[PDB]
């Protein structure tokens, strides 16, 4: 099935935050109106926050993460969670190796904001 | 129900963040084993981390978020959400207010790392 | 926080399911717009399929899920999960007694039907 | 990434509910001790329920949900959830077709009962 991809309400702020924790320099991708809106790169193995950005999903919702090393694609996991039917999560994880930990990058997507 | 408390495999690093979407600012305290073992504190209306830090769960692995504002205890929300039976999450929202949106303080817990 | 309270997409059909986890006979209401559309009731400690309906979520896709036992209400906790941006469930779990196992009616909702 | 594979508590009885939403006929098949503890069968477009069984999950606690159609495997959906640190639901979707519903077959498991 298809992974990392989310609706949003139109028009919606949301934040956006990606960990690594991988041997390998994480690339995170993350497109609104299908273009990359935000970008983050950086090695750890210490849960490194390699960035975090507020971003508005635009007319269609439309919010999809991508993780690389090097040009090489990981394997995306994905759900989206709501708390109280108000206060929702978009979670990925991303395999770039072997072990199948799906932490090496760890993106969260947040909304609503303020 | 009891919100904010979750308990993860015994001695196992995890990564804990805090975003403030609110006028006051906002107190994190992380528990381990009944002790407060990090704690953030900041104000934002933009989604602002407002403290990371790498902890570890301890010999029981209990894990417990309180958030206050100006000393009062905020409302939580919580659950813990598990991706390709590898990747936990375990995710905390609260209310200071009366728009209940739940994001005031935002607690991402994330493990395993490494 | 409110709980068993869930925002479908309006007019929808919906599954709604009850399983009994408890000495105490079981009432589950299911409303919708805030009128009672199911009535579930049983009595099992092992996971008995006390109801299980479909429904429509009509104009304002309000679904609220109550619980009763001994005429007194239960105390809920819930949260809704999406899988591939598409599948999605909404799950309470509710506590009757003392030893908050929170299994003592478990009511699962799931979109879209067909 | 893997989906449908769970990890219980070991020796822990659980629920396992299969729904049916597609033309096709569905064979839900659940292993336990990498072996198939139970296997439902059924058709709906109206979200019946084709099967429900408690099961144990054995000395490794690992449960694999598999669903086939006319001996094709379909492809699958899943997450596990857990509410107030207490309650555990492992969902999965499946997909037959074409469309990406992933309800075709539906499977729900929680535990702990009693
Ligand atoms: C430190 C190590 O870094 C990566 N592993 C590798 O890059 C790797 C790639 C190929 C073969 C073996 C290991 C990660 O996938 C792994 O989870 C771990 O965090
Ligand atoms: C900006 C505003 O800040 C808080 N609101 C208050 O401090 C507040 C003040 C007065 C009355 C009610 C609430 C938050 O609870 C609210 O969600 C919003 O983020
Ligand atoms: C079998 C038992 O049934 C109820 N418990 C009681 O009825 C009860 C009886 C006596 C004292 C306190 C509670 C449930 O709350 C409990 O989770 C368990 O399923
Ligand atoms: C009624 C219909 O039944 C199946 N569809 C098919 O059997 C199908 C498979 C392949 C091509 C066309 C149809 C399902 O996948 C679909 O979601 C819908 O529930
Ligand atoms: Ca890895
Ligand atoms: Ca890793
Ligand atoms: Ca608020
Ligand atoms: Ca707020
Ligand atoms: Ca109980
Ligand atoms: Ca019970
Ligand atoms: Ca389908
Ligand atoms: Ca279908």
């Amino acid at each position: 099935a298809t992974q990392g991809v989310f609706t949003l309400p139109a028009n919606t702020r949301f934040g956006v935050t990606a960990f690594a924790n991988s041997s390998g320099t994480q690339t995170v991708n993350v497109l609104v109106n299908n273009e990359t809106a935000a970008t983050f790169s950086g090695q750890s193995t210490n849960n490194a926050v390699i960035g975090t950005q507020v971003l508005n999903s635009g007319s269609s919702g439309k919010v999809q993460v991508q993780v690389s090393v090097n040009g090489r694609p990981s394997d995306l996991v994905s759900a989206q969670v709501i708390l109280t039917n108000e206060l929702n999560f978009a979670l990925v994880g991303s395999e770039d190796g072997t072990d199948n930990d799906y932490n090496d990058a760890v993106v969260v997507i947040n909304w609503p904001l303020g």
